[PDB]
């Protein structure tokens, strides 16, 4: 059986996505998850959906506690976790409501632990981040529903909480990045150590500044967040409809190998 | 009426600069300012004199306190802020002695707090990090001075209190980056975030190492300090003279709007 | 006289490596060093041994502690300073197996201290950060041994514990890096800082991203462990056959102009 956890980016956290909802506030060994669990269906599927910033939305992107979430997810049963995030495109073809099914990171962060492993030592892998098989559904999805989607991209994660300068934005783009947020990097990283499959439904809501303000931001997603909610009510009955047995197994083995026993 | 904060940087910071001064120890929400506030003038305009380093220079790029320094000039009602710095040329054409007056940043700072707002949220946005209409003056004055002056220039901010290695410097240059130093960042952004219009007077000190010493710089910052203080001293009663309500006014809204309230 | 400290890196820490041992733990201003020290000799040389990661293997590249480990060599009268690394490879001549005499190095580290003037204040050069007469005689030993060694190489240094995704890996590449691991910065600082002479035996393990776990890291250092020590052995002896008054006297002045006095 399969469970899937939902992280809501901002403006894209609507809880009336879940049937049949029940709030459940957990702690764990690294404190206490952004919010309370949001326990619930879509269709025959069980859920958990969290809310990255919070319901209020207070928690800066720097301060959200990664750890505490992917655990969360992961000691409630969650074998997926399938998150939404508002960025900036970095690439002319990704307008502003384009939806961009991320499959690389390039790390820009400073302040952010991302490992459980705090201290044995785990040195996990990051060629593939992003689950391939969710991916896959994800990006079908988006087709039957007609939205444009792109199949891949590269998500640059700066620290924050500000936006870049042009200088950077541009240097960006050099390396190869295509869209930018505050928040893929450590959560990807976390969720891959926990041994869960992760995808991420990447909004673009401007061309960040090679313009980008909050309220640009917030405007062009409160005008897009219903692809996400579309995108993820038609692509999660999809996920439990498959067999993840051999790719869990996987994931879970990949975990386990990272880590250097004393 | 305005009031120009002048953040002094290595030795690039000369008090005898304004006239009829008086000193006055602050304290701040985050602490106390890296020396005390030298009030003072230049011709009828009201300035405030800060030390970067303390004028003992003994605080280091990573511990100057930017937050603290940034929030006592607000708070002693700086509308505008100049600052002088040593940096490094990664150009050819930008010799020692030269000045820059620097346009755009990239960030390679890593253990700096970089907002007011630790915790509402501030996404600040930093397209156009430093002041038009002060770097307008700077660079038409410099002019005036007969000052070998370049109009623009990205400086690319490390953490130190290392210096770059080779590689490092020859990879800044390809990122675009015109000269280097270790204070440029958060002291801009943090500006920014207070509404207060922020110029650069950089003063190139030598060609990095794409050589670079302690010694080889404070000898070329001794040999061209007067240049930044003539610079200063003929630019500030020009701004005095300008207007300034509108472009205060959006600067205001621009910091207020990037606040993401609970 | 001259006294080789020795830093052994993942699987190339064996302590037989040196005759007449004698185990010491020792203590400094930064705290304890990764594990004891471990004085013994090679022919007629004194060296001094150190696990970097403990012989337990159990502090991650993020909790080492390089400052301690630096300062307690150079306590017990260390001149020199050769130390061997696992690494990975990001260039297609430089094969798993193969021994890399790195000369410059990239900084992708973010939460390390890596100065031991943490309040003077050091602002220490780093164009040439590893000790080249060091660095010819290892180059000059690898040819008489007939191993596959490269005479260059630029080392990128990243924070860790998870290893890069494939964004990064190639985009490290472009800045022109050659090798990847998470320990040579900032133990090539601090060396310097204390004017010691430092030089690093790389060994390159795999081919990053560009397929890399710890079980083939380790594998493939088992199978190579021995090319590190007989380059260190055959090494070693012939640095205690050369003069170093002046090189060391070089470096003594360096470090010293570089500290900014109250
Ligand atoms: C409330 S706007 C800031 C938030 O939106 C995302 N965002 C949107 C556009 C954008 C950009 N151009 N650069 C960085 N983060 C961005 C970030 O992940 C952060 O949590
Ligand atoms: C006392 S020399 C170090 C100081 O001078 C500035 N500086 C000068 C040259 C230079 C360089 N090549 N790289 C980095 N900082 C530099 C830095 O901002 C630091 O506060
Ligand atoms: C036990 S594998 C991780 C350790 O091996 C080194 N290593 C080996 C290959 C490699 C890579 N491709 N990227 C980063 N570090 C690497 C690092 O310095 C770390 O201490």
């Amino acid at each position: 059986a399969v469970k899937i956890g939902i992280i809501g980016g901002t403006g894209l956290d609507d809880p009336e996505i879940l049937e049949g909802r029940t709030e459940k506030y957990v702690d764990t060994p690294f404190g206490k998850p952004s919010d309370a669990l949001i326990l619930g269906k879509i269709k025959n599927v069980d859920c958990v959906l969290l809310a990255r910033h919070g319901r209020q939305h207070t928690i800066m992107p720097s301060k959200v506690n990664y750890q505490a979430n992917i655990w969360a997810l992961k000691e409630e049963g969650c074998t997926h976790v399938i998150v939404t995030t508002a960025c900036g495109s970095l690439r002319e073809e990704i307008q502003p409501g384009d939806i961009v099914i991320i499959d690389q990171f390039i790390d820009r962060t400073t302040m952010r632990p991302q490992s459980f492993y705090d201290g044995g030592v785990c040195h996990i892998p990051m060629a593939e981040p992003f689950c391939p098989k969710t991916r896959e559904v994800l990006i079908e999805t988006a087709k039957k529903l007609g939205l444009r989607c792109h199949s891949k991209g590269t998500m640059v994660t700066i620290e924050g909480p500000r936006f870049s300068s042009r200088a950077e934005s541009f240097m960006f783009r050099t390396w190869g990045a295509d869209v930018i947020n505050m928040t893929t990097v450590p959560e990807v990283v976390l969720a891959k150590e926990a041994g869960i499959c992760y995808a991420s439904i990447a909004m673009a809501t401007d061309y960040d500044c090679w313009a980008v303000s909050v309220d640009r931001v917030l405007k062009t997603l409160k005008e897009n967040a219903n692809k996400a909610k579309s995108l993820l009510l038609t692509t999660i009955p999809q996920i439990g409809s498959t067999e993840w047995s051999e790719t869990l197994h996987n994931l879970k083995n990949m975990a386990q190998f990272s880590v250097l026993l004393p």
